[PDB]
């Protein structure tokens, strides 16, 4: 369910993301997090 989680993942999967996602932050998320890619303008292949 996590491709479709996707949708509701900024207001619910944020939350168990604390727990779920500590570890294996780098196995969801490809360069840091979600809300990265809604940042990042300027630099978004590194930092």
């Amino acid at each position: 369910k996590l491709l479709i989680t996707i949708h509701d993942r900024k207001e619910f999967a944020k939350f168990e993301e604390e727990r779920a996602r500590a570890k294996w932050d780098t196995a969801n998320n490809p360069l840091y997090k979600e809300a990265t890619s809604t940042f990042t303008n300027i630099t978004y292949r590194g930092t």
